[PDB]
C-alpha cells in the first residue's frame, strides 16, 4: 500500500544506470558518483555510469557491505543506461521512477489536502 | 618524512581486523563496523570481524568504490586478528599503529614546544 511504498523511499538511496548528462528528477537531488562516500553524500538519484564499474559492482554484489537500501531505477526520460552499471544490478529489481514519483506526488495532494 | 606522513592519516580511514572487544587508542575514535556508511560515519579506527567479510571484501577488492584511503592497521596492543578479514583485506600493506601513534604524539610535541 502507499504509505509502506513512501517508508522505503524515504529511507533509501535510488540509483541509476546512466552514461551522459544528468537528468532534473522532482523533488531529488541528482549526482553522478563513482564511490560510496560521494553516494552517500547526496532524497538522493545516485547516477552510476561506466566509470563506476566497482561501486555498481558492490551495489549489485555485496549489499550487506554498503549499510543502506539501494533502489534501482529505471524509466528516467532521457536514460541511457550504462550496460557494464545493468549488468553489475542485475540482481536487483527494477523499479519504476514514474511510479516512484506518482507516490510522492499523490502523497504530497493528501497532505495539501488536510 | 613526517609530514608527509601525518598527512595520509589525517585524510584516510584506518582499518583494523579484529574479533572481540574493541579496543581505546590514543586520540582516535575507535568503532566496529560491518557497513560502509557507519565506517564513514566514525581520526577514525573501523574495527573490522567475522562478520564484516563483506565490507572487508569491499576494502580489499574494490577499493575505488569506497571514496577514501583506507589504511591497513596491525600492531595495536590487543589486537586478535581475524583470518577471515585479514585474508580479505591481502592486497592492503600492513601499517603500525604503534608508528602512527608515534608519529602524532611526536608532532604535537612540536606543536606544543612552538
Amino acid at each position: 500500500e502507499l504509505q509502506n511504498r513512501l517508508a522505503q523511499y524515504e529511507t533509501s538511496l535510488m540509483v541509476m544506470s546512466h552514461n551522459g548528462d544528468v537528468p532534473v528528477i522532482t523533488g531529488f537531488n541528482v549526482m553522478r558518483v563513482t564511490t560510496m562516500l560521494d553516494a552517500l553524500k547526496v532524497p538522493a538519484v545516485a547516477v552510476l555510469g561506466d566509470d563506476a564499474q566497482d561501486l555498481a559492482y558492490v551495489f549489485g554484489a555485496r549489499p550487506l557491505a554498503v549499510g543502506v537500501n539501494i533502489i534501482r531505477v529505471v524509466d528516467v526520460p532521457g536514460q541511457q543506461p550504462s550496460a557494464l552499471v545493468d549488468a553489475e544490478l542485475g540482481a536487483l529489481h527494477e523499479v519504476s521512477m514514474v511510479r516512484v514519483l506518482n507516490d510522492i506526488a499523490d502523497e504530497q495532494l493528501v497532505k495539501a489536502n488536510m
